Parts: structure tokens; C-alpha cells; sequence
């Protein structure tokens, strides 16, 4: 007998060109003077102004002063801009960073505190917030359907997530046109993020059947369309299918949580500069073979459902995909020392590691990292 | 270019025994003095009082005075009980009827109007409502995750649905134990409702990928577990799997809407007394063979995905399933006249018929109903 809780409060508006529907949402909610939180890139490309003009006054303010890893100071500056301009809703347009700034700011602007007071301090967030409209511009982190904001405190050397039900966007507009300009290398890494979220969401010990269905759907799309999107950045079908996979994989992993590849990805990114998606993909087929017979055949059933003979064939396809799109298959070029490998082993023991269906021991991590350290 | 809107506002608590969590939900919402809307069967069996006593005073009122086809007068009576008792939330425990009554009563109780003023009159419902906790006792109509209430006005001779965003339950508790007492003939019919909802939701012109994923998951479960649930009413695994299929098929059909089998089911139930799920099942394999090659092979991919060689093998299995569980394969025993057959043809032209991926003409309906009229 299974027990699970399923809650997915975000409304998804999917479709090419639908980023122009910000006005519709604001009008339906009776809100004015929105603030758009977006990286400077979309100001320079005229995308921001295009969407601002389309809002016919619904959005009045733009905030771009945040970093790819957002800081609590940038959230606090964003919240003060909200107060000064009396903003009633937040349009988060960008990758994970813009969305995580927006979730935090939309809550804290209603108070006179700093976001740091709730950053890892164990203190629960206030729950009243400005409505958030999230417009992902990559495919993707899936952040547009999560209630998590990952921030850093640079002055305090701390990086922790903040979880609050008030962080769920009200509407996610998933518009594939906003991804057409993502460069091939970033398309590849963000695509591997989707595939990792889907596969790990399915085989997590916290698996539940609705997320299972989303995971299989998204994974199948990535194998077919990710090579097309990397090789043909203006192939509209492949971009649309990657955006479909991205948002649905977001629905797949949010509740079951991720597992071994995500646990290992954090030191690969933070210490060695490997982008998140590529870092997840580095271990994805390795752990797939470890997990092949887990849960009385569930993963084999998954592999067959998305079109492979078995898990080993899916693992081969993961490797082949990585090679085709230029994602790391090894770490030999890092010339890792034994001390560095021991650091990877130690820091990879993250709570997510325990969601893997097979126990991943320290000796297994040591074996994996020595394997990667001697593989191109 | 795919366009779709996805919204699923219901929180689902799935699990054997979790109907005891009513008080935990009322606590979290800060609500008291709930009313339980449930058929007399559950009062007589002791199950209602078992759950009310478990709620530690959360539920103070019981309402059973409604019909298997609920009337506007019974909704109004429920709303008056709510007002008299200052009830703050509604617990709908039963099949489609109890959930239909509960949704409409929870909105209309905040007005001094009859629900009849909003029943097929073009007048939209007021949107404020008491929160609804839905506890389905069959697997199922899926009503615990829809915003639709189907009511009849016996004095006016009208049977029509009311659609309102305020009708969405706040929480759906899907506790398979509540289905253990469903007799085999009703288990069979409600199970065919699940299968039709899943298959029609998938091939509907309004199809969208999250609903597609849910549909395939639910349909696969029905083929395996519905014969077991019918043959073994206290097989806990089969009852749990049918509940999983039921709530997930509810997610599959709510947004894309149902199609030809549901359109035809309405006169089959309203004129000839055939229960809803059985009435949908009567035409499901028939329309499958008409629809098999629509949408450039989508339905064939669906059939293969859930394990059939093709749609015709799936339709064969739908037929074999109906025979095994005692569901109607024909209408010969009704000795239908040519006028009655024409009535079926005419009345089956419901708005949902145009959701079918292949145009269903009057000639095609005439052929189908003459076939059914000549088949055991
Ligand atoms: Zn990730
Ligand atoms: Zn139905």
C-alpha cells in the first residue's frame, strides 16, 4: 500500500508567443504596476521592452541587479524597488536565478525585514506575497513550478534554500520563443538538467505515480529533441518539445525530490565550475547502471516505457546523448588529486543521496570518482 | 505549435485509512463545524459516525437527503442546513452524487438564491464558497478533482451541469478502504468510467501532454486490476490500484473533456437506465476502431504505450474486459424500435461529441446503434 500527497498549485500557460499574455493575467487578477525581474540580457535584446509594451502599462518597473547566483542583498534591493514603485505583482523572466529572486522578493517586500532573517535561520517565511508570474527562459530548471528559492549570503559565505508555500508562482507562462537564443552549450546543460530531474524523480524513494507519469513523458522527449535543439537552435519544434519536457519534468521531481546525481552535482559545480545540468549528467548513466534492477524492476519498466530495450540500453543512450551534445563524460582533464577525490566523496553525501533506490556507500562514491578521474 | 492551459488546484491525499485525516485538514485550515454530505448507506453502516468521531468535533452535521441523481431542491435543502448550523466547510463522502451536491451547496449557501437560478440559465455562479473536502467512495467518477456539478431539476425536467471554479475541492482524500464495500456490478461500471475517461481524455481534440501522461497511466491500471476488483472485492491491492487509476484519470479528462462515448452515454443512462460507466463502455471499443488512426498515429502510439500491439488489439481487450466483468456489450434485450434508435442518434449529438478526433456523423451513429440494437 502506497501513501502520497500531491499538490501542484501553479497554473501553466504553454505556448509559442504567450509571453505577451502578461496583460491578460494582470487584468484577470485586477493588479497594476508589475515589476519585471530579468537579467540585463533581455533588456539589451529588447525582449523586456517588447513584453512591457505588450502589457499596455500592466508592468511599470524593471529590476536587473542580481547575479547568476542570487544574493540576499539583491533580493532586498529588489524588495525596496517594489515598495518605492508600489508594485502589485512580480514577473520573473529568466532562468532559475531570476525566479529565485522573484519568489523571495514578492514575500519580503510586504515586510520591513531582510530576507536574511529567514535564510537558513529556521524561521518560517510570512505567507502573504505579491502574485508571481514566472516566464522561464531556459529548458530548463523547472523552477517555475517549485516553491523553493536558493540564495547565497556572500558576506556570510552561506548558500541555502528557502521553502515557502508563498513562493509558488501563480501562473507559469512557458513560451518556447524565449529559449530560441540559448546557446548550444547552455541548451545542452539545461537539457541534461531536465533529463536528470525526470529520471531521478522517477526512481527516487519518494516516487509517486503522478510524478512517475510526468517523468516518463519528459525523459522520452529529451532523448529525441535535445540533440536537435543543440544542433539547430532555431528549430521551433525541438525548442517547443524541450520546453514541454522541462516544465513536465519540473512537475516530476518537485515532490519525490532528486537523488544521487543531484547530490554529486553540487561539489562538481561549486568546486570545479561544471554547470549544474552537465554535472548531473556526468553521473546519470553511472547511477542508472547501479540502479538497473532496483525496486523489483521499476527502472527496467521505465526504460522500456520510454522506448529502450532495458536500463543498459537507456544508459548507453544517455552516454551517446552526452557525447553528441558536448557534455562531459569524464574528469581526466581536471588532473584531480587524491585529496580532491576525497573532497568529492565527502561533500557528495548530501541528504538527496539517500533518495537513491540503491544504497550509495562511501566506497561506491570513491570508486565512481576514481573512475571519472581517469576517464576522458 | 501546441497551445494549452493546465490548472489542477486540488490537493490529493492518497492512502489506505487516510479518511481519518479530516480533522488534520480542518485544523490546518482553522475551520470548525463541518457538514458531511453522504448517502444514507454510510450512516447505516456506521462508517460516517466512525469518521465523524475520529474528527474530534471537526464535523458537527450530517446531510443524507439527496438522490442518486441529485436535485436542485436537495442542494437547496443542504444549503439551508449549512446556514442553520453555521457550517464552515463541507466533507463530500460518496460517489458522484454526494460530490455534486456538496460543490453546489458550498457556494449557494452564501447567497439567498436557489441553485436553480444558476442551472443552465447562462448566469455564472458566485465564486465565494465553503472549502470542500472530497472523499470518493467509488473508483470512480473522478469528481473529486473536477469543478463540475451535474444536477437535475425534476420540476422543470432539466438535467444539466454547472461549471464553476469555486466547485474545485480544496483537498481530495482518496482512501481505497472506502471502496471495499462497492458491490461487483457497481465496481465494474465505475471502473469502465475510469477507462473511458482515460482513453477519451487522451484522444480528445483538447488533448494536452500532462493529461496524456495521466491517461496512459490510468488506462494501463484498469486493464490489469479491474477484473480483480470485480472478482475479489476485498483484494486490497486491486482496490488501491483502481483508486489510483480513478483519481489520475480524473486528472486526465477534466481539462481535455470527454468525447463520443460520454456523449452517447447520456441518453443510454437517462432514457434506458444504464449506469454511466457501463453506458460509456458500451461504445468505447466501437469508437476506438473509428478513431484508431486519427491525429497522425497518436492513438496507435497510446495503445502500444500501454502494452497492446495496436488500437484494434486494445479494442479487443476492451471487449474482453466487458465480457469478463459483466458489462453490456449490446442492447438487443431492450427490443429497441426504429424510433428509439433514432432518439439515441439524435440525442447523442451532445457538445462532447465534437471533441472526438474523427467527425461522428449521424449516419455513423445510426450504423452504431443499429449494430448495438442487434447485439447481445
Ligand atoms: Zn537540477
Ligand atoms: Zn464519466
Amino acid at each position: 500500500g502506497m501513501l502520497w500527497d500531491y499538490a501542484q498549485p501553479v497554473t501553466i500557460r504553454f505556448g509559442k508567443g504567450r509571453a505577451m499574455e502578461i496583460k491578460d493575467i494582470a487584468e484577470a487578477m485586477g493588479l497594476h504596476d508589475g515589476i519585471m525581474v530579468t537579467p540585463k540580457f533581455f533588456v539589451d535584446s529588447g525582449e523586456a521592452q517588447r513584453l512591457i509594451d505588450a502589457s499596455d502599462g500592466a508592468v511599470s518597473t524593471v529590476f536587473t541587479d542580481f547575479s547568476p547566483n542570487p544574493d540576499v542583498t539583491e533580493v532586498d534591493a529588489c524588495a525596496e524597488i517594489i515598495r518605492k514603485n508600489h508594485c502589485e505583482f512580480v514577473v520573473a523572466m529568466g532562468g532559475g536565478s531570476a525566479m529565485d529572486v522573484s519568489k523571495a522578493a514578492a514575500s519580503i517586500c510586504l515586510t520591513d525585514d531582510s530576507i536574511a532573517d529567514y535564510h537558513g535561520t529556521g524561521k518560517a517565511m510570512p505567507q502573504k506575497h505579491l502574485p508571481i508570474i514566472a516566464l522561464p527562459t531556459t529548458a530548463g530548471t523547472g523552477s517555475e513550478v517549485t516553491c523553493v528559492s536558493v540564495l547565497t549570503n556572500r558576506k556570510l559565505g552561506k548558500k541555502a534554500p528557502i521553502v515557502s508555500d508563498g513562493f509558488f508562482p501563480s501562473v507559469a507562462i512557458v513560451d518556447p520563443e524565449l529559449t530560441y537564443s540559448v546557446p548550444p552549450k547552455i541548451t545542452a546543460s539545461t537539457g541534461m538538467d531536465v533529463l536528470s530531474q525526470a529520471i531521478e524523480g522517477f526512481w527516487s524513494k519518494g516516487h509517486q505515480p503522478i510524478c512517475d507519469s510526468c517523468a516518463a513523458h519528459a525523459a522520452k522527449l529529451v532523448f529525441k529533441y535535445l540533440p536537435i535543439a543543440v544542433a539547430e537552435p532555431h528549430n521551433e519544434e525541438a525548442r517547443e518539445k524541450m520546453c514541454e519536457a522541462s516544465v513536465i519534468a519540473g512537475l516530476a521531481f518537485t515532490l519525490p525530490k532528486t537523488t544521487s546525481s543531484h547530490a554529486c552535482s553540487f561539489p562538481l559545480t561549486n568546486i570545479h565550475g561544471i554547470p549544474h545540468g552537465e554535472a548531473c549528467g556526468l553521473t546519470l548513466d553511472y547511477f542508472a547502471r547501479i540502479n538497473k534492477d532496483a525496486q523489483h524492476g521499476r527502472v527496467q519498466e521505465f526504460a522500456r516505457g520510454i522506448g529502450f530495450k532495458d536500463v543498459d540500453a537507456m544508459a548507453d543512450a544517455i552516454h551517446d546523448l552526452k557525447v553528441r551534445i558536448g557534455m562531459r563524460t569524464g574528469l581526466k582533464d581536471l588532473n584531480l588529486t587524491e585529496e580532491q577525490i576525497a573532497d568529492l566523496v565527502r561533500i557528495s553525501r548530501h541528504p538527496n543521496l539517500y533518495n537513491n533506490p540503491v544504497e550509495i556507500t562511501d566506497d561506491m562514491l570513491d570508486t565512481m570518482y576514481h573512475y571519472l578521474a581517469s576517464t576522458d
